[PDB]
């Protein structure tokens, strides 16, 4: 339940149990009985309180479930899929056509079709993202197909490098995780609080700096609780420790303690971006939306201290 | 110089051999004198034309220019990197980062601005990007930065399968070739013919199926016309015709023969899409772009028909 020593954060309140529990009952019935999403690992309480905690603004639990039926589908590609198959650069196109749909002759159209059942994690997006367009505006949808398309050739990249057990320099590894990384979480801020970020704001250079900056931090946030567990990974699974620790040829505790400060800086970056842009731009859209992705931030940070089932956290205070 | 039998097409002017000729002239400067692109198969001639001819509304040739620095920098990679490399994607998202920047600490950010300058396919893309994001619009940049996620995505399916052979179900291989595809060069006929196609009008998911058919149909011109240099191709070079034959077990002709027809029906369904699109939003900016996509295909079949050099056809009329 302790936040790692020394990570810069931002505290935030016990999430609505209410909600937490509506939540989990409605995503357990989305996965049970609309996408057979298994056969426990899953739990709907994680979540439910997940996705409240980092949608403080959601005007109901249907919009909280936009993002959640996401989250819960992006978790079974990376579980059924990314553990490092050589064709994972195939099977990730494919289910990617659940996101952004496949367009061809009256022929080849239902052969896909039926492929969208096929599996767990096609069934998964296809279904996740139907709620999502149904709800948002085509430019939201397109939003989210971008950051989906970043977060596949995120894992692309990881792939490829754990099929040699190859190490990256730092900085390489910290480029791969700007992909492989959080950012389809906090972006979808402004459709799950029933707003629209305007596409040709989103767009502005300075907002996609303090976007990318926030899910660099957030999933930095990541490699430090989950250290401990990736020791247990197959083979020598990255995280920025891992990385800075081999490259750099430090020892595992002063290595984690400099992607502490690493995270720290990041963190405070972006909250420096988003301050001059919010000077810069005071639309109350482009302000609720840096708002949401903070909240995204300080949830994402919050669950992962506090889910003491995925993590623990190493010996080096 | 003749036309594959039975492609439905439509011929398209000469290109103005004085823009042929300036296009060719810079872009040799710009490969030889601001990239060093390499140390004859580069002709600046073979790429003028391609874009005079795809892009008959530019006003200007720098407005060429724009296009064609990124048909270069797409080859250069496709060259370099493409050829299948177990480490591809690790290679491609780090040159993805030329065209969707890496955002990090001021200790790691040198080191990857240094690697922009490493390889050819990396200068190539941070240079054509640059002159493209100072023209275009920031929505117009963010779409091309979607369209490159597209095709790096598309590129590693047809990697991953081709380090083991794996030859893929017809419309899989379609699926792939959605995405490993022309797309990022039609869809920038807005800001080379100095316009904008309003991003929420792009985005509409009528616009996007017209896209995607547009780009289906004429990649599948590229798989006609170099199916006889890709039967020279390292390992079983994947192409429909190949594909077909090979998973429908039909001789090379009959697979190649329903390959001009299955192009023929994407490139009618492209079309009727187009059309409808045009009476259901007739703005000026969309009317435009429609004829703009239609221009960049109807000039890309005009190229691959006339460059002998690259293809010559089957004999199977
Ligand atoms: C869009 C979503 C949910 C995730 C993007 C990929 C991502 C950041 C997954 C969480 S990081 P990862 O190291 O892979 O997972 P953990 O086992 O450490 O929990
Ligand atoms: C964005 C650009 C230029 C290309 C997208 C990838 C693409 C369609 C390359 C042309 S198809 P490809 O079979 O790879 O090349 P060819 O040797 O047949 O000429
Ligand atoms: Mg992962
Ligand atoms: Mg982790
Ligand atoms: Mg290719
Ligand atoms: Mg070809």
């Amino acid at each position: 339940g302790r936040a790692v020593p020394g990570l810069y954060h931002h505290p935030v309140p016990e999430p609505d149990p209410v909600r937490v529990e509506e939540v989990s009952r409605r995503i357990k019935r989305w996965a049970e009985d609309e996408v057979q999403l298994y056969p426990g690992q899953f739990d709907g309480f994680s979540v439910g309180r997940y996705m409240v905690g980092c949608h403080p603004d959601a005007p109901t639990v249907d919009h909280l479930m936009l993002a959640t039926r996401l989250m819960v589908a992006e978790n079974a590609v990376d579980d059924c899929y990314c553990e490092s198959p050589v064709g994972l650069g195939g099977r990730l196109l494919l289910a990617h056509t659940a996101i952004d749909h496949f367009h061809s002759t009256a022929e080849y159209t239902p052969t896909w079709q039926a492929s969208l059942a096929a599996d767990a994690p096609r069934r998964a997006y296809d279904s996740a993202m139907g709620y999502f367009v149904r709800a948002a505006t085509p430019s939201q949808s397109d939003r989210y197909r971008h950051d989906m398309a970043r977060l596949h050739l995120g894992y692309l990249a990881e792939g490829a490098w754990a099929q040699t057990g190859h190490v990256p320099e730092v900085w390489e590894y910290l480029a791969m995780r700007q992909f492989n990384n959080f950012r389809p979480c906090p972006t979808i801020t402004d459709t799950v609080g029933g707003y629209e970020l305007p596409a040709d704001l989103h767009a502005r250079p300075d907002m996609q700096r303090v976007i990318a900056l926030a899910g660099n931090a957030t999933t930095i946030v990541n490699d430090l609780y989950s250290y401990t567990k990736e020791l247990n990974s197959p083979g020598r699974h990255l995280n920025l420790p891992v990385v800075i620790a081999e490259r750099e040829q430090l020892c595992e505790r002063d290595a984690y303690l400099k992607a502490v400060e690493v995270h720290n800086e990041l963190q405070h970056s972006f909250e420096a971006a988003a301050a001059d842009l919010a000077e810069a731009c005071p639309l109350p859209p482009v302000l609720r939306f840096l708002r949401g992705v903070a909240a995204w931030v300080d949830g994402n940070h919050d669950w992962h201290r506090t889910n003491t089932y995925r993590y623990s956290l190493p010996d080096f205070w």
